[PDB]
Order: C-alpha cells, then structure tokens, then sequence
C-alpha cells in the first residue's frame, strides 16, 4: 500500500449517509451565490472549508444544463456520457462514500496531508471592499446555507467537490468572481467546484511506446482515482493561491510525433501538475516571468492588507483575518506591523504548490502503477466501485495486501482483477489518425 506518516485523525470525521436528515450545519441544503431562484441541493461538509454535493453539475455553469448525450455523429472518443448516472439516491451515497474514501486515501500519506493542510488554510483573499480602509470578502467565495429555521446563513469554503456534468469523465473546475479579476491568476485565488466521480476510472499501458501511440493498447492498468482526485486537488491549490497559469500559455506538442502532426497543445498548467519530467517542457524564461509575476502579485496582497484598518461583517476580527492571510502567504511583518512578501519564503511557497504537489510525486507516495506522462493517449474507461472494502482500501487501493492483488499492481491489472472492472469504452482507434 502506500508510503505511510504513522497515525492521525481522519479527514472526515463523519461517515455521512446520504438520507441523514439535514441539520443545517454539515448537511444542509445550500445555493451558490447569484443563482436566483435555483433549487437548493443537499450537501454535506467533510471538513472544514471543504464540501460536498453528490449531485451532477447542472448548476454551475448555465451552458450545462442538458445531462443527454448529444448526437453520436457530435461526441468526441475520450468521453462518456449516461444522463442517469448519480440519479438516485443510493448512487449519492455511494458517491459520498467514495470521495471520502478517497480524501482519506490521500491523507494518509505525508504529500496528501500537506496538500490538503495547504487547501484549508488557502482561504480565498478578501479582496471585495470597493475602499481600502476596510477588508472584505467577495461573496463568491461562500455558499448559502439553509438553517434550521429556514433562513439563509453564508459560509465562506474553500473547495466543493460535484458530480459531472454531461460527459461524466470531464473533470472541470468552475469558479465565480471571475468576470472582471482573474482571481485564479492574480494571487487572491476563488473558491472551486471541482466536477469529479470516484465511479468511473481511465485505462492506460504500462509501456511507454504503447502508452504515448494513439493506435496502440486497449488500456491494461486503471488508473488508481485517489491519483485523479489528487490531480484535480493540485489544481484546486494553484487556484486557491492565485497562481495557476493561464491556459493561453502552452507547450506546442513536439516530443511526440503523433501530438505533433496533430498540433495538440498542452497547457503548462497541466505539465506543471503531472511534474515529473513533464514540468521540464515549461519554457524556463517564461516560468521566470511566471515566478515574478506571482511574486508581484503577492506584494499587491501585502499592501492592500496594509491598507485596512477595519473589517466588514462579524465572523472574524480584522486582526483574525489579517493574520489568516500572513499565514497563508507567508507574509513578513515588521517591528512597525507592516506585511510583505520575502523572496525566500515566496520561493518555498510557489515550489511547494507547482513542484512539490504534482501527479507524479503522489504516485511514489501511493505506490501505483500510473500513466508516465501527460503526453499519452487515454485508452479506456471502466465503471468501478471502489466503496466496498473487499475491492479498495484507503491504503491499498485496489492492491490490496493479503491478496493476490497486493503484488505487480495485480489490483489494477484489469485482467486479473476483472471483476473490479466493467469496461464501458474504448479510446484507441477512434483518435484522429
Ligand atoms: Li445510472
Ligand atoms: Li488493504
Ligand atoms: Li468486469
Ligand atoms: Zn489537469
């Protein structure tokens, strides 16, 4: 199983069932902010700052509203559609069941716990005041809560982890505040919903010539999804700090004669999280640029900080959340009282969220098999079910010890362990080539 910290407490201290009632605290039906008349949902909060809604995303984004599947003639290979999925109730409980498992799985090792420590205290900036003599939160920030006498309360959270929208296997983040400030970009970072199951997994080859061709592998190994999710979570971090890049900034593919005559690109945003030797293909001058960009960003926060001196509502003190946001920066402050930002710490601060978290450094921790780049093709997906302990374990995964899935990642050979495997599609040959 995976590398070990010793014990700790759990992530989530609740084992939630979807039908417990509401309670209007950690589970509750909520709304996100400027929805109008949407329909609360019933979600449940598993940690502090961190949420959950087991349903599938159809109202984040209002150009996804339609589960259906469109035309066969119209979908492209890599995706999977099926409007029923997450429909019923004991498919919400077992999604729960699932994403908690697999924030477990993550916690676990001593990556996952500084991942989701820095997820926690990545507090999004309360950056909304319109003067700067007062702090305040911009309210895309939080969700709106029903209580239990039925009025509304606003909590400000850092990541709400949703089901998908149509194509179950697009595992998007969408955010709010953003139509004027790149809050994602400019160091205040925004709240993420993270579309994501733990029901489904992607097939890959366990040879790098079959791996990275488009016409090769029917997709051998599965991919473990405490990987997937820890992936999406490594994006989420970059945006809760403000520092993701934008996905304009790519590297046109040349390493891979089959990318290439295709002209795919692929976002440093990406190659950044995968690591590994993929992060080598970010330009180095314009990672430098990156770096001081972010940096200047970060003074920006420092002087607007410096700036208030009172704080709008009544959760917290001005002190409170001046020093929620020392602490997540990394701020400096002097025998005056005044913040700013450390060369040094910035350093230890951008290479701990874009070098240190990173796909392929969680693939050591967890002691997977795993595809050995961003740079391959997906190969297939399977329905799995990763609920039952006779099939997953938080430290094994599907490897389980004491079995003969615990050697040569016999758990995720998907012809062995064929029964933790229902194969839905194929990729291969459907590529464009
Ligand atoms: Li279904
Ligand atoms: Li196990
Ligand atoms: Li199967
Ligand atoms: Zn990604």
């Amino acid at each position: 199983g995976l590398v070990p910290r010793g014990s700790h407490m759990p992530f989530v201290n609740k084992q939630f069932n979807y039908k417990d009632p509401v309670n209007g605290v950690d589970i509750a039906y909520i709304k996100i902010p400027n929805a109008g008349q949407m329909q609360p949902v019933k979600a449940f909060k598993i940690h502090n700052k961190i949420w959950v809604i087991p349903e599938r995303d159809t109202f984040t984004n209002p150009e996804e509203g339609d589960l259906n599947p469109p035309p066969e003639a119209k979908q492209v290979p890599v995706s999977y559609y099926d409007s029923t999925y997450l429909s019923t109730d004991n498919e919400k409980d077992n999604y729960l069941k699932g994403v908690t498992k697999l924030f477990e799985r993550i916690y676990s090792t001593d990556l996952g716990r500084m991942l989701l420590t820095s997820i926690v205290r990545g507090i999004p900036f309360w950056g909304g005041s319109t003067i700067d003599t007062e702090l305040k939160v911009i309210d895309t920030n939080s969700i709106n809560v029903i209580q239990p006498d039925g009025s509304y309360r606003s909590e400000e959270l850092n990541l709400v982890i949703i089901g998908p929208s149509a194509d179950i296997i697009q595992f998007e983040c969408k955010s709010f505040g953003h139509e004027v400030l790149n809050l994602t970009r400019n160091g205040y970072g925004s709240t993420q919903y993270i579309r994501f199951s733990p029901d489904f997994t992607f097939g890959f080859e366990e040879s790098l010539e079959v791996d990275t061709n488009p016409l090769l592998g029917a997709g051998k190994f599965a991919t473990d999804p405490a990987v997937t999710l820890a992936h999406e979570l490594i994006h989420a971090g970059h945006r809760l700090y403000g520092i993701a890049i934008n996905p304009n900034r790519v590297f046109k593919v040349n390493t891979n004669a089959y990318y290439e005559m295709s002209g795919l690109e692929v976002s440093f945003e990406e190659l950044r999280t995968f690591g590994g030797h993929d992060a080598k293909f970010i330009d180095s001058l314009q990672e430098n640029e990156f770096r001081l960009y972010y940096y200047n960003k970060f003074k920006d926060i420092a002087s607007t900080l410096n700036k208030a001196k009172s704080i709008v509502g009544t959760t917290a003190s001005l002190q409170y959340m001046k020093n929620v946001f020392k602490e997540k920066y990394l701020l400096s402050e002097d025998t005056s009282g005044k913040f700013s930002v450390d060369k040094l710490k910035f350093d230890k601060l951008y290479k701990m969220l874009t070098e240190i978290y990173t796909e392929d450094n969680f693939v050591k921790f967890f002691k997977v098999l795993n595809r050995k780049t961003y740079l391959n093709f997906d190969k297939a997906v399977f329905k799995i079910n990763i609920v039952p302990k006779v099939n997953y374990t938080i430290y094994d995964g599907f490897n389980l010890r004491n079995t003969n899935l615990a050697a040569n990642f016999n758990g995720q050979n998907t012809e062995i362990n064929n029964m933790n495997f229902t194969k839905l599609k194929n990729f291969t040959g459907l590529f464009e080539f």
